[PDB]
């Protein structure tokens, strides 16, 4: 049968604000990301969505945008699954910097490059990192599918499409195979990977992708679970284009 | 050997109007927030680390496990929630006043619906101003029995029947991989599972008092019978 699923990014936090590349660390939702939230919950609930499971990674921002989607639903009881699979993309030493001044110190282009590009891999991230030890000791790390020492220490987004896809193909299809109705609480590179691969977009064309914070994207998908046309926005067009202009223009002088 | 934390949400609005939420999923007021909260900086404070919690389906018992996993750092820990935990079904008591239920009926009689071990209270009927809301709600409808066959009325004798099953098939087996369980449940529900860990008989059950907001920690041998009285953690409440 035809299928439909929710997916989104979840809104802002401090870092944010500083215009920093956020990825691993585990910067909480400040108040105005909070709100984003909840305003996906009342678009949810006035498309009266009803959610049989939500999925999110393992960084806190993401599954605090959840719950707070659930309370304004009513729906606080459905189940909640966490994976670092999920997790935004790793960006090495990229972590904690200022976007403006990068493309400042090298050009608008090699900024876009380093954030939009399917292939080219951040520097990685070194043990003086102040945030190294911090990610890396974390104890919801251990638990999984990787020894520690073989996580990652930076990721082109074709790294986060081959982590990523596993925890699809195991977990989340199954249930949309299934009959359910999911949500995916995510990151804006993590869901940039996803859309790439239910959608078919070239290494070249997924560059272009970039996705507004805390806004619902409707994706159907058909029997064999490929996209059926392109992944669709909720909520009003113009204010969403005008969304998508500021995450562009964090990497432009 | 094995240590388990326990606990029961704070306070709402109705429990202010010293009335009867039970299945009905009224939310935590201010200070039932804020109780979870310190609750949960409390266990902080004692350097907890869980890897799994357990909740019912009411919100009340959700957003405290959820309050707690915040102060705690620690909101990626997996939750499972389950009927099975919910607070006791107080049937046709549901939403009704307390005290308006003492004029009407009789404080013995209403004394016994409450602290007794072996009575059923009267069932809640689709007249009752609370059934629809509890019985067309979409959480029963996908839930491990048919929805006719869920309670009208429980026991507290009922509450540990039917919590019984998933402790012994969901959580216990947890507990013996060596995993830190929290369970955030209901005031009834607690007592159910307390009476089976510690043993407590029909009598004892009956008057045992667990506080809100206050980690409860049990320790048990690998038949998980309790090696102890059940313990409060942190210090300084009253009543």
């Amino acid at each position: 049968s035809k299928y439909k699923l929710i997916m989104l990014r979840h809104g802002e936090g401090a870092w944010n604000k500083e215009n920093r590349f956020c990825s691993w660390v585990d910067q909480k939702l400040n108040s105005e990301g909070m709100e984003e939230a909840r305003n996906c919950g009342k678009q949810l609930k006035a498309l009266n969505f009803e959610f049989d499971l939500v999925f999110t990674s393992v960084l806190n921002r993401s599954i605090h945008t959840a719950w707070l989607i659930l309370e304004e639903l009513g729906q606080e009881w459905v189940p909640v699954e966490s994976s670092w699979r999920l997790n935004e993309r790793h960006y090495g030493a990229l972590i904690g910097l200022n976007r403006e001044q990068m493309a400042l110190n090298h050009g608008e282009e090699q900024v876009r490059l380093w954030r939009r590009s399917y292939n080219v891999t951040p520097p990685p991230i070194e043990e003086s990192h102040p945030y190294y030890q911090e990610i890396y000791n974390d104890r919801r790390y251990k638990v999984c599918d990787v020894p520690l020492d073989q996580l990652p220490r930076s990721e082109s987004l074709k790294d986060v499409l081959e982590r990523l896809l596993p925890y699809w193909n195991e977990r989340i299809a199954p249930e949309v195979l299934r009959g359910k109705t999911i949500l995916i609480s995510a990151h804006g590179n993590s869901s940039r990977a996803l859309l790439k691969h239910l959608e078919g977009i070239s290494d070249e064309d997924i560059i272009n992708i970039t996705l507004p914070t805390g806004v619902p994207i409707l994706l159907e998908l058909d029997e064999n679970l490929r996209a059926v046309g392109p992944h669709q926005f909720l909520g009003d067009q113009e204010a969403i284009q005008a969304a998508i202009k500021k995450v562009e223009d964090q990497g432009k002088v």
